């Protein structure tokens, strides 16, 4: 009964990934710092942008539960990437700071709404114990 | 140690977000199941791709170390989402089966190579204890 999706990923040439999931493409190399190119998409940037999506998706379900009116949400993401104690590196931290506008009214909600979020968001599920993840808001 | 990666992430409009890394654009949104619209990425696709990508990235590090002439490398991505024991649902695995080309003389190297890039994945280390993670490989 699981539900499973499927991607394929290939190698280019030098350190360049090739993403491919349905009919779209998407390059996606080694950073600067470990020898790629400059530009590019990381995983060291779409890892944390894809937990912030999955973030913000979590949000709109509690956000129709909840009768929250929304009007706008933008985050900032920010990772830091650092040498783990096993050698090598991991993510220390991953920040989402998030600008919501919302009525008056429901900002009482959002709290418990963010909270939630968070706790069922299925890419912070995976991630926990292992990344700090710092969530904070403010009102626009 | 310690390298800062910068990204933002928007609501467009349903459930359907934005991710902007410099001038790149992506389209993430829920799947089908969850409300979101057929046709895009999610982070169900996504996410696992991007491990993909980092176990690559990582064992590129590693052949460049070792010596090993790398010809090919593809790889299927299978992730299964279900419920899980805290409610709500959990990735429960990830499996990534590579299709590897390399000399003959390099098949010797290619268990410590392919060890030594799981373990120093950075996404891989992410999700440790809370998803399972099942890599294999064939040579073509
Ligand atoms: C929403 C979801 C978590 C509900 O889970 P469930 O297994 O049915 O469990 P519950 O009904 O106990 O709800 C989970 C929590 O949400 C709270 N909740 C649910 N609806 C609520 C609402 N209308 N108002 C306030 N709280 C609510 C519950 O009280 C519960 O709280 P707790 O964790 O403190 O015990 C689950 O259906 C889900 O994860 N859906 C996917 C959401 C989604 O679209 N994600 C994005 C995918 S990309």
């Amino acid at each position: 009964g699981m539900h499973v999706y499927e991607s394929d990923v290939s190698w280019i040439d030098d350190r360049r990934t090739e993403v491919s999931v349905g009919d779209h493409r998407i390059e996606v190399d080694s950073p600067p710092e470990f020898g790629g190119p400059e530009g590019q998409l990381y995983p060291e940037t779409l890892f944390p942008s894809v937990l912030a999506s999955c973030l913000l998706t979590t949000f709109l379900e509690f956000k129709d539960r909840m009768g929250i009116n929304l009007k706008s949400w933008n985050s900032h993401v920010t990772a830091e990437l650092g040498p783990s104690p096993e050698k090598g590196f991991k993510f220390h931290r991953i920040k989402i700071h998030v600008k919501i506008g919302v009525n008056d009214e429901d900002k009482e909600k959002i709290p418990r709404a963010m909270q939630l979020a968070e706790k069922y968001c299925f890419i912070s599920r995976a991630i926990r114990n292992n990344v700090e993840e710092i969530v904070d808001y403010e009102f626009v």
